[PDB]
C-alpha cells in the first residue's frame, strides 16, 4: 500500500457508513464530529466545498483524537498538499486525474478516488490502487452497474457514494465488492445550522444499526 | 480564460440553444445560417461530420458577419488547427483528450469539450476549463445525472447535448449549472436538403421563445 | 492497422458472437474450444480471470489450430506481453489506459479495448484504433446509449459485451456500428465443470443461427 501511514483498506473497513459533510460554520465542526463519534461513526469526510472546510478538518484533527478525519472533493495536488498539512488522515476525490494520482502516491495519506467507468478504475489501478469511491453511484446505474463494473476485478473494493439513502444503502452493503458507502443524511444542513447534535448522534447510530442482517 | 480572443463563457451565454448542424451541400450553409440568425439564433455549431463542414464554417465566417460560427465534433489538434484557420470562433468536441485540451489551450479560440464522468470534467478542469458540453446528455442519465455530476463543482457550467428535444429541453435550462443546450431539431436534414429556410427561421424562433418562464 | 499480424477488423468480423470464457480447470480448455469450433464459433476469448487462463490460451493456441484464440481482461502491458508469448492472436481489455494502448500499438497482435464514454473512445482513437469492446454494454445504457455514442463517429465499429443474452443480442447486431457481441452463455461454468461439450457445441450453434434475419 505505498508510502502511506495508514492503508486505504483500513479507512474503508472501519465502518459501513462514511458521512459526506458540508460544514458551513467553523464552530460547528468539532461538536459535529463528537456527535458523530458518540453515535458510533468514526470516519469523517469533510468536503472541500466550503470556504472553511480546511479550518474544520484542521480543528477536527486537533480536538477529536478519536475520529478518523479526511477530506473530500479533493481535486488536485495543491488541495491534497493543503489538506494533508491541515491534518487530514485520508482523501477522497469525486473522480481521478494522472496528476492527482501521481501526487497522492507520493504523499503521506491514502486517497480513495471516485470512478465511473472501468477505464477509470484501470487508470487508478495502474498506480497501485485497489480501493475506490464509486460515484455518483445511483446516477452511474447503481447496484447492477457496479456489479458489471466489478465483474473483471475481483480484488478491487468500493465505497459507493452519490444518491445513497436509508432506502437503498443495504442493496449496496450486500455486494462482495462494497466495504462501505458514503451518504449526506447523517449530517443535514439544517441540523448543523441549528447545532442539534442530539439529532446527529442518533441519525448516525441508526445508520450503523440499520446496516446489519 | 487563457490566450482566447473570446471566452467560452460568452459563447455559451449568448442564447439558450445552440443548433447542432450537419450540412451536406456547401450552397446551403450561408442561407441556413441567415435563417437561423433571422430567427434569433446566433451561435452556429457546424459539425465536422461532412465532407465539407470546413468549407461551410469558412463561408459562414466570411458572409454571415452577425453569426458566431464554431465547429463541432472536433477530435484532434489537426482538426482544431484546420477549423481555426477556416475562421471558427469556437470549437466543441464530443469528449476530451490530453492532446486536444493541450492544443486548444495553446490556440486562439475557446473549446467547450464534452464530458460524461466527473473524472472527465476534472481532467479538463486541470487545464483551466470551466465550461463543458455534457454529452450525450440523455443516454448519460440526463437531468438527475448532471445534477449529481455537478454536485461537487459549483463553479462549472454546462451545455447539454445529445437527445434534447422541445419535450425535455426546459428540464435542462432549469438547472443552476446549465447555461444552454444543443439540439438538432432546428436544422432538419430534409429542410436543408430542400432549402426551406422559411421553416428553419421559425423552428429557431420557437426554440428561443419556448425557452422562458 | 499498425504492426499487427492480423487486423482488429478481421477478428471482429469473423462471426457474430465471441464467447467470454472463464476456464477454471486446464484440462477443459482444449475440448471446450473444439466444441465451440465444431459449433461454428471460432473467435475464442479466454479471460485472464483464472489462475491458469494463460496455460489455457497456450494450449488452445497449440492444439486447436482452427480457432482464433485471444485473451480477455488484459489490464496492462505485462499481461499483454505474457499472453502474446502464450500465443494469443488478439487481446481484449475491459477499458483502456495510455500505457496499455501504447504497448499494444507496439506489439504484434490487435487489441480491441473496452470503452464507455466518448472521451474514452477518443483516447483510443488517438492511437489509431477504430474497433472497440463497448462495455459493460447493458449497464452503460445499452442500445440507445451506443447509438448516441456512435453518433459523431461513423467510421468506428463496436463489439458490445456486458449483459448480452439471447433476449437482447439481436437488438445489438441490428446497429450499423456493431460487428459482433460478446456473451458468457455459450460457456456456462457448470458445463465446463462437467465437461459436457455436447451442450457447448449446441449453445454455440444456436447462437450463430439465432443471429440472422
Amino acid at each position: 500500500m505505498k508510502n502511506w501511514k495508514t492503508s486505504a483498506e483500513s479507512i474503508l473497513t472501519t465502518g459501513p457508513v462514511v458521512p459526506v459533510i458540508v460544514v458551513k460554520k467553523l464552530e460547528h465542526a468539532v461538536p459535529m464530529a463528537k456527535a458523530l463519534v458518540a453515535g458510533g461513526v468514526r470516519v469523517l469526510n469533510v468536503t472541500l466545498r466550503t470556504e472553511c472546510a480546511v479550518d474544520a478538518i484542521r480543528a477536527i484533527a486537533k480536538e477529536v483524537p478519536e475520529a478518523i478525519v479526511g477530506a473530500g472533493t479533493v481535486l488536485n495536488p495543491q488541495q491534497l498538499a493543503e489538506v494533508t498539512e491541515a491534518g487530514a488522515q485520508f482523501a477522497i476525490s469525486p473522480g481521478l486525474t494522472e496528476p492527482l494520482l501521481k501526487a497522492a502516491t507520493e504523499g503521506t495519506i491514502p486517497l480513495i478516488p471516485g470512478i465511473s467507468t472501468v477505464s477509470e478504475l484501470m487508470l487508478g489501478m495502474d498506480y497501485g490502487l485497489k480501493e475506490f469511491k464509486f460515484f455518483p453511484a445511483e446516477a452511474n446505474g447503481g447496484v447492477k452497474a457496479l456489479q458489471a463494473i466489478a465483474g473483471p476485478f475481483s480484488q478491487v473494493r468500493f465505497c459507493p457514494t452519490g444518491g445513497i439513502s436509508p432506502a437503498n444503502y443495504r442493496d449496496y452493503l450486500a455486494l462482495k465488492s462494497v466495504l462501505c458507502i458514503g451518504g449526506s443524511w447523517l449530517v443535514p444542513a439544517d441540523a448543523l445550522e441549528a447545532g442539534d447534535y442530539d439529532r446527529i448522534t442518533k441519525l448516525a447510530r441508526e445508520a450503523v444499526e440499520g446496516a446489519k442482517l
